[PDB]
């Protein structure tokens, strides 16, 4: 009754072009089998949506990758928030939206929109620059680093982290193999950032450590809740960004629209999120017997979401393939959706609008002028380079 497919959604011919292939996965049926992992996979925006939204039969505390934590040990100690269920999910979710929260974005918002201005006049001056190196990076790890309360030493291991915990959720091809044989440096780091002393006050992590009173979360809690924010934060901005900067270069109309009302700046990035979708894929583990798009799956399935393709569904979109800086995007699941849509998603707009705004306002023209590189991971989809041109305004 479900089609069975053999396309390979981890392959590398897959990350160099997917859309033909989300476009055949979503036109086989509302959920496939995906034969080479023995996966469910569900690729239009309805099925996306209903996964996401039924936590308690597609529950993530079995793991949000392909592996099943109750059939193979995790690579790392479990998340906390990513890879628990309602009710233990709850309070450390609640705990990591105060720390993250709307009064945290306006105590930190001037400054991060500084940064971002220095940075676009920084490049200017300089003209032909890698949009990924050194805006797309640069510029979260200008902000994100001291905003957390990290020390300078050893944050060049931030950014391989962050590869390492998206190649992970992956399966167990060379990418995934390969992200685990490098990751013991990075990985050392970015535990003992989590210790308590060695966040700077006033910073996020400070903040969930002092988050361990309430009833919420207990102090052996606090590594882990700032490792989620170490793990899942930095890499999937920068590809938002990067994105953003490239069809800001590939679609010049859009460009001219955001110059003549730089308030399109949050919504600009809000766009490149959709149809970028730095975060492709996430999976799901059933509890039960469910019922989805008149398929009956069984307990102990994996299921394979994708959101990029969601985002991209002509079900749900008009003109999916058009970067569009006044689309209303409200409903994307670029972030997610239910109870688990991403807790940091405040931060990465703030980050994104503010980096948009000051090209709003500074660049007439962002012109590729060097060869595109794409960068693959398991999990996440963003540029490795990117060089452009950048005329004054
Ligand atoms: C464009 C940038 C970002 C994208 C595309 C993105 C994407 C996502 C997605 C799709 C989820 C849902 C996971 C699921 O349903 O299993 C999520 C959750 C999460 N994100 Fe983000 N994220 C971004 C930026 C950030 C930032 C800046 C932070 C921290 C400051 C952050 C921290 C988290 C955390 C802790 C979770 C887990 C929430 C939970 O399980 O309740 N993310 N993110
Ligand atoms: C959305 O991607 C992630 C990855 C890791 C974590 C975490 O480690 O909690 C959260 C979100
Ligand atoms: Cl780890
Ligand atoms: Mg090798």
């Amino acid at each position: 009754t479900i089609p069975h497919l053999a396309i390979d959604p981890f392959s590398l011919d897959f990350f160099d072009d997917p859309y033909p292939d989300q476009q055949t996965l979503r036109d086989a049926g509302p959920v496939v089998y995906l034969d080479k992992w023995n996966v469910y996979g569900v690729a239009r925006y309805a099925e996306v949506h209903a996964v996401l939204n039924d936590p308690t039969t597609f529950c993530s505390s079995r793991g949000v990758g392909l592996s099943d934590f109750k059939k193979e040990k995790p690579w790392r100690p479990p998340s906390l928030i990513l890879e628990a269920d309602p009710p233990a999910h709850t309070r450390p979710r609640a705990v990591l939206s105060k720390v993250l929260s709307p009064a945290t974005m306006k105590t930190i918002r001037d400054g991060f929109a500084a940064a971002a201005d220095a940075k676009v006049d920084e490049l200017l001056q300089r003209g032909c620059i890698d949009a990924i190196a050194d805006l797309a990076e640069a510029y979260p790890l200008s902000v994100f680093p001291d905003a957390m309360g990290l020390k300078q030493e050893g944050r060049e291991h931030l950014l391989p982290y962050a590869g390492l915990v998206f190649n992970a959720f992956g399966p167990p091809n060379e990418l995934r193999q390969t992200a685990i044989e490098r990751s013991a440096p990075h990985q050392a780091y970015v535990n003992e950032q989590c210790q308590r002393p060695n966040l700077a006050p006033g910073g996020f992590g400070a903040c969930i450590h002092a988050f361990t009173d309430t009833g919420e979360i207990t102090p052996d809690e606090a590594p882990l809740l700032v490792r989620s924010l170490l793990s899942g934060a930095l890499q999937e901005t920068v590809n938002g960004i990067g994105a953003a900067v490239y069809c800001l270069a590939r679609f010049p109309g859009e460009l001219q629209r955001l110059r003549s009302d730089p308030t399109l700046a949050r919504n600009a990035f809000e766009e490149a999120v959709r149809f970028e979708s730095p975060v492709q894929t996430f999976f799901r583990t059933t509890t039960r017997e469910v019922e989805l798009g008149g398929a009956v799956i069984g307990e102990g399935e994996k299921v394979l979401m994708f959101l990029g393709s969601a985002n991209r569904d002509p079900r749900r979109w008009s003109d999916p393939d058009l970067y569009d800086i006044t689309r209303k995007t409200s409903g994307h699941v670029g972030f997610g959706s239910g109870v688990h849509m991403c807790v940091g998603q405040l931060v990465a707009r703030l980050e994104g609008e503010v980096m948009l705004s000051a090209l709003a306002r500074k660049v007439a023209a962002i012109d590729i002028d060097g060869p595109v590189k794409r960068r693959f991971n398991n999990t996440l989809r963003g540029l490795e380079s990117l060089p452009v041109k950048l005329t004054p305004a």
